[PDB]
């Protein structure tokens, strides 16, 4: 037809975790809908932010499904998921539109839905048919499946850890997807999956995924390479086809197969060089304890950012126990202290367990907590990761006992940034150290206020595989001692 061309766009954000007994609900969520979906693209730097902002510098138009944000955590309720997969369907009815291009993490799980992404192209394929193209923006922790790339068209994700291309990614799926427009076929995609887990050394600055990194972008170079892929997944998933996935992209006889055998193998090649030695909790408060600068230590084993649930009180106890006078702040999920502590009130002390109700490996720590201050743990992310980001983890009680300061929350403590202590009024300048519920994330955002230390803590979220019950997993490296060799499947052969 003449018309103006127009792009369907839409967004999910959340991350799973298998053993997080806390389901993610409709709550954790951020909504947006119609037009408003596109005003915060244009005014944010998501993956979406790059395909709206990229369609449109192209004369492209816009038209909105929903996007949906959540903080990581435990697979979302299944009628929530479901909830959210009929939005999308309805909008790819409702809309005309002759591509789709979608800003989605790629290790978003429902309570049955295993796939979602994979379960997501398919309901929408139902509605719009195998003709029109879909692109997809992916974070490089996707749970990559052999369904998701049959019903793509075109695949890419982001290149760093921690992840600082996040808008370039969005910009690149939808000028990817642009550059098919005049192609009589969809490209032709290979599939390897290498199966072992990462634990640790997955920075992409330095570590073995610089050289990686590095032979990724010379393939990308070649006329021959239409684009390519490597995934790091999620390492806190039961589900099968499970690894690291190398995926690339060619017009039927290129370098995709070339390109993803040499990169495959360097994986495997590297596949214990993944691994770190974090700095104990003893030796970095000792740290703190004889430095001036603050110290922000990467609650490692606990992170909401890898989908942990942030209830460990674990280094408010070695502070307590080990160090007396050192004056640390810990944000710890309980929704019932903060429950306790808003009956008893500003002012009061109460003997209480404060954390541990949901990670197995950690104790709930029991003392007589003074409530200093009742208020809600609302607040702005300086950043740079998600710099101008509202967050919200729900009522929140600032307890202290001796010179530590807990602060409980009622949502999950995504806490990766020094705004959030500002905002429940546990001034930085008043701790010796505080603790961020990430590993990598939060350190450029305290880089300019705090020594940054990453250390070896226990919980859902430590490197440790044989910690947990993988299942449907299973086998892969380290638990299980494999013989992997190349062996692609091949999409779309020409
Ligand atoms: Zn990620």
């Amino acid at each position: 037809g003449m018309a103006q061309r127009s792009i369907l766009v839409g967004q999910i954000w959340h991350e799973g975790h298998s053993f997080n007994p806390i389901l993610t609900r409709e709550k954790d969520f951020l909504f947006l809908r119609g037009e408003a979906v596109l005003e915060e693209a244009r005014a944010s730097s998501t993956a979406l932010s790059g395909i709206v902002k990229t369609a449109e510098a192209l004369g492209y138009r816009c038209v909105p499904s929903i996007s949906a944000r959540a903080r990581p955590g435990g697979a979302i309720e299944q009628k929530v998921f479901d909830n959210i997969v009929d939005e999308f369907v309805q909008a790819a009815r409702m809309q005309d539109f002759d591509a789709i291009c979608l800003d989605l993490h790629g290790a978003t799980l429902a309570e049955h839905t295993l796939d979602t992404e994979g379960y997501l192209l398919s309901r929408l394929r139902e509605v719009v048919g195998n003709d029109i193209m879909i692109s997809l923006a992916l974070d490089l922790h996707a749970y990559l499946t052999p369904q998701m790339v049959e019903q793509a068209t075109i695949i890419t994700s982001f290149r760093t850890t921690p992840h600082a291309d996040i808008e370039e990614t969005g910009v690149r799926a939808m000028t990817l997807l642009d550059s098919l427009s005049n192609e009589t076929r969809p490209p032709r995609a290979i599939y390897s999956l290498i199966p072992f887990l990462t634990r640790g050394n997955d920075e992409t600055w330095s570590g073995p995924l610089a050289e990686i990194g590095a032979a990724a972008d010379r393939w990308r170079a070649r006329s021959d390479v239409v684009d390519l892929s490597i995934f790091n997944v999620h390492p806190f998933l039961d589900v099968p086809g499970y690894g690291q996935v190398v995926l690339a992209y060619d017009n039927g006889s290129g370098a995709a197969i070339d390109a993803c055998r040499d990169l495959s193998d360097m994986l495997w090649k590297a596949r214990d060089e993944f691994q770190e030695q974090l700095m104990s909790v003893d030796k970095a408060l000792e740290i703190a304890r004889t430095s001036r600068q603050l110290l922000a230590l990467g609650d490692q084993g606990d992170r909401v950012m890898g989908a942990g649930p942030g209830d460990s009180p674990e280094i408010a106890r070695v502070a307590l126990e080990h160090f007396p006078g050192l004056k640390v702040a810990v944000p710890v999920y309980d929704p019932q202290a903060v429950r306790t502590a808003r009956e008893a009130g500003e002012n009061a002390t109460v003997r209480m367990a404060v954390g541990g109700a949901f990670t197995h490996s950690v104790a709930p720590l029991e003392r007589d907590w003074t409530v200093r201050k009742l208020c809600r743990a609302r607040f702005t992310n300086i950043g740079p990761y998600m710099a101008g980001t509202e967050a919200d983890f729900g009522d929140a009680a600032v307890l202290t006992c001796d010179a530590v300061t807990v602060i409980v929350t009622t949502m999950a403590p995504n806490v990766h940034d020094p705004a959030f202590y500002e905002a429940v009024g546990v001034p930085l300048a008043s701790q010796q150290a505080v603790v961020a519920r990430a590993a990598n994330h939060y350190k450029l955002s305290f880089a300019d206020i705090a020594r940054t230390i990453t250390v070896d803590t226990p919980g859902l979220t430590a490197f440790k595989p044989h910690q947990f019950p993988f299942t449907q997993a299973r086998p892969f490296y380290p638990l299980d001692i494999v013989q992997w060799s190349f062996a692609p499947l091949e999409c779309n052969k020409v």
